[PDB]
């Protein structure tokens, strides 16, 4: 089976439930950065669409990505939930943030519609990491 | 204004119409690779959700990304349209492809819901490129 380190704050999430159903072996830790660690280089940050939008409003998104990159050489951000129909911010603000993180900071931003899908992504990434290690 | 080179096959698309409304100055060329060129390093490939799925079915997606990377150091792929509810392929096949391109090949995959949104992304990326040149 594949092994993934999970931050304590994620322990009782539906993501963890699906990872367990998928047969993933989890090791719990309290991480200063990241939510799911796949390898010494690959770490995943789970962020809801609402929190992404809030971090854009408060201008804290870039500091968050900076911190991720300084801790892991190959960080990944999974944005969970729909970003559409969510007012309180012009679409260009969301688009601009996405483009900056993925193209400028060079941090992949994979989109997931549910916690189950976030788990499915974590699982397939970890499986590939294990196979090529 | 910002300047973008557009491949001839895109000339009469709704993407081009919006780019023109946004004030972008377009130079038409027949490109061997890429759909919208922003700089010597940044090129954008527009691909509909249906074509993305088809390229996964036919196993041609990776060759396409390879070709993009060999032509431009900083290529970007904009997937246009929803990938959900589109059967004829298991979700893991789509997820796996997305993860491979963005994390392994290191090519950003920005998602757009419409040709207008694809244009909005092209515009903001080009504007930033111009400002920092
Ligand atoms: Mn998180
Ligand atoms: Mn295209």
């Amino acid at each position: 089976g594949v092994k993934v380190v999970v931050d304590s704050r994620e322990l009782r999430s539906e993501v963890v439930k699906r990872l367990k159903l998928l047969g993933v072996k989890l090791e719990v830790k309290t991480l200063d950065v990241g939510d799911y660690i796949i390898s010494e280089d690959v770490a995943i940050e789970r962020k809801s669409a609402n929190d992404l939008i809030q971090s854009i409003i408060d201008g804290g998104l870039f500091d968050q990505v900076k911190r991720l990159k300084e801790a892991y050489s190959r960080p990944i951000m999974i944005v969970e939930g729909s970003l559409y129909g969510i007012r309180n911010v012009h679409p260009n603000a969301i688009r601009g943030a996405i483009a900056a993180v993925t193209v400028d900071f060079g941090v992949p931003i994979i989109f997931s519609s549910t916690p189950e899908e976030t788990a499915q992504y974590i699982f397939l990434i970890a499986k590939r990491e294990q196979e090529e290690r």
